[PDB]
């Protein structure tokens, strides 16, 4: 009975609809403005569901208003970075693109929970919340957990072990501001300050992964010749699982602060739980300097921000 | 301890990529001719594991001396059809491709299971054996799963039932003249023919369900404007399963003829079964009429195999 | 001390080769990408000036850096297209070596004339000028003497007279959209209208003729399995002669417009001189039918040229 | 009035075809057996001379009854070998070839003068007299004048001379058993054995020579990976020249042996003179030394002769 909308059928979108389908989570309105795309990719999808043995039912459409009652919405309409690019030289076009979208789940399905994808990620955020008039709680987009998965892989590969229990804290803009907590890196329960005292790693090696970080997303770029598509689509799975299923659980992602982390009226990364309700933000005892490089990152997105709104007339 | 190299790091190689992490299947070694592009899908996957908790080992490379002791080799590598080309057309500059693959899998690693996919298909696999040296059981192409999925899928919408276990044969090359058999077509164990009788689907529907399944590959070329990714490579992944895993499957897949149904010496789309020793072709009862119609799809096979050769030199 | 610099070197290539060794116009450079293919045909071509007393040195290289200095640039990498195929089937895989070709001339030779041959024709022109930073009038492609060539062989036939001195223009793309102008046809300067006047031939014989001009590419591919190679080197060598010689000779070829015939900043077919500073357009009156027929022609070049650079990422 | 046909349109043909065109030897009749082939070369050489002022009628046939009345025959129909095989691995294949075209030119067009190609060479000259039914002199191969034009090439190199006016002699087989003769080689008159006395040259460097001049056939066809064409075509153009101008000139070639050189019953390569009436061996006396090289290679003639002929049973 769960429905499950992707607004924008690229790369993205359809490994989304594809992981949606593993897990069985919904069915999936494919929708694209590029006539005939969605409809092949639900052809390729249902056929790949028949070999999976997942039964859902997919739906390819040009139609925004196929779109009402979702329960669920993942926008990554709007264009893509190519090389030499930042994600910010995006800003004037995805703006346009987002405030329509915005527009049309106004009138379409204002019930949804709403994962915003299109780049840049925390800007484009808050031009869905003002243009779509949906309670702040129920709009988020996905970033924190790709640059998450991201340093926490690399800091795995240098104390050789694995990541699957490699947990940490990225606040910030998806950006180079981005703000990673090494109090709030932890090895299976265990905090990542041990295993500097331990020498297993040093804290320049520890700037150097947070520096590959940063860099991560135009890495890829430079050498696939596409934006990352699997990490991201995993990430969004993960946040559509910690709703549908109301498992609170505690990620990073791009949410509307409210006195929280010293900063109001803004989306941004930060840390929330994600519950039948929305995204929820959580405030943690940062040390002062943490809190300044927070602070700073924040400042990016408010004036990045500002100007979106701007050149949207 | 599991390696499985993807030759070929485009949509199909690195979705067979991911679907190989899902189920822990073994270690990537992601190929391709152009610098960067698997270091770069290699990254996203990674990124794609540790979200998923999935700790296996990914290496993109340019190498080709990187497949050394790969236990499975799956081969995309080769230039995709547009619109309005036939899979036939790709036959002059694929064909050349694979032979090059061919050549290095034979001096690389001579132990591994080959499962092809560079179009057009049942040719290319044909290719592929005579120039790599191994063992004929040890090699077979992608294809008979894919368009059975297609058609069991239809099947399955215009009887309003659950795909899931609607199975049937398509003997012959992966082209217009595929043969589907309606006899071996069930649904949870009951013929396609007792639900004819009981008039919930006729003769011309079923004809229907035919044609659209033999150019289902270019209608989601023309809709999509890209060809078909996901049901291709999760029917790989699934052949890929049964040799590991020594399932002994029944699929459709080119296989290598050896007496069976009137054919010798040529791959080309049968039933099969895979486990690990490799590909095995099983004869079944066919009557006049379906052994006519497969008989003439060997002889395109055999027609544009030889083509293949031809235009090599 | 004049240097040819053939990139590519296939069919068309090497005639050219021999062309220009006839006429003693320069030092070849025989260039490709596969190894010894080059080297093997410059033995011949060396055997070959000894048997008929030319002296021009030759070379057969796969180093492209031999390419510096070159006062000519002919260029012919790149794929031929099948039986079945059109030109603009080629537009994906050529378009990419026209590029890497543009990239190279670019680095060794900025100060060469450049003679395009790659298909589809007009269209790889445009690529090349985008990627290889040279002055517009030191590029252009053959193709018109080659249309030309054959409308004026079938109109001789017809008439009984020889081809000699039958002159024409023709306008446009190399391909189904080229505009055979009657008014500027000429035998001897006598104008094609008083031919048909005298009823030595008729409107719909004439119109017969421009069909099969239009078709003659492709026929050859179907009569003789491989595409046209010596009217093709023909054309090319009688380009180079008016360059290197200064001859301001008046043909169609494929030529940057600049407000010429409603266009501009397009290479495509029209009227144009070649001397020793490159490839001029002229612009001469047409009649409203004529302007019509010529700007659906470049409409489709516009179309192809933009898909092309689409495709190029 | 002159009609020259050129039985095989291969590349050796076509090039034959192009060279006769450009020095209006004659009307060209273009045969093959494959259908198509020289009906499209036939069009491509008319709009070659479209392009070039040539005027020569050019006729594309699979009918062999229209080389009727031919002046000259050109053969180049069969096999060619490919690497690794040697000329006389043809043997099989073209002697039932040759058998077949001399039937042929027996019953249409007796009076014509036949230069032979297809390899190997002079084996396939004696076939063709023995089916033919015309007289010997009216019969020969072209090969002594491409291998004279690749020795005086490599000797041209090493004296850092043009190869305009480098002469020589080479008798016997067109294979390993070449013997050039330094006694008879000059370069504009002056005798190599000066250039030796001058230590321009070695004669270890000139045993060199003489081993790159037996191999050169191979090495082309290793580096072009096809045989070569140009070189060929213009050797076979010049003996047509010295026929239809009756110019008397001196080659080596495969000639009726006659009691010359020790050898009776026998087409070989040798020195001789054609001219109006055909090609008429000549006969110089030789050392001890050359004489026995020479008859040595002239039993390699004879054996594969012999062979040949029980073949064609």
């Amino acid at each position: 009975m769960t429905k499950i909308a992707l607004i924008g059928s690229g790369q993205i979108g359809a490994i989304v609809g594809e992981l949606c389908l593993l897990e069985n989570l919904g069915d999936l309105i494919l929708y694209d403005v590029v006539p005939g795309i969605p409809q092949g990719k639900a052809l390729d999808l249902k056929h790949f569901s028949t070999i999976l043995g997942v039964n859902r039912n997919i739906l390819g459409t040009n139609q925004i208003e196929d779109i009402k009652d979702a329960d669920i919405i993942v926008i990554t309409a709007g264009v893509q970075r190519k090389e030499g690019m930042t994600r910010e030289d995006l800003i004037g076009v995805n703006g346009k693109i987002m405030k329509s979208v915005a527009e049309s789940v106004k009138l379409h399905c204002s019930k949804a929970f709403v994962i915003c994808v299109s780049n840049p990620l925390d800007i484009m955020v808050n031009v869905f919340h003002k243009f779509s008039n949906l309670p702040h709680e129920k709009i988020c987009g996905m970033a924190g957990i790709l640059d998450t998965s991201r340093y926490c892989s690399l800091i795995a590969d240098k104390l050789k072990v694995s990541a699957e229990d490699v947990n940490a804290v990225i606040l910030g803009g998806h950006g180079d501001l981005m703000v990673p907590l090494q109090r709030y890196t932890s090895v299976n329960g265990v905090p990542l300050s041990e295993f500097v005292k331990k020498n297993m790693i040093s804290q320049n090696e520890i700037q150097e992964i947070i520096q590959k970080t940063r860099n991560m997303g135009a890495e890829i770029i430079k050498l696939a010749k596409a934006s990352a598509a699997f990490a991201p689509a995993a990430a969004i799975t993960k946040m559509i699982k910690s709703y549908l299923y109301n498992e609170n659980n505690l990620f990073t992602c791009a949410v509307y602060l409210n006195g929280h982390y010293n900063c109001s009226n803004l989306f941004v990364g930060s840390t929330a739980k994600i519950n039948n309700k929305g995204a929820h933000p959580v405030e943690f005892p940062l040390t002062k300097e943490e809190q300044d490089l927070y602070t700073e990152s924040i400042a990016s997105v408010q004036s990045n921000t500002q100007k979106a709104f701007d050149l949207i007339k």
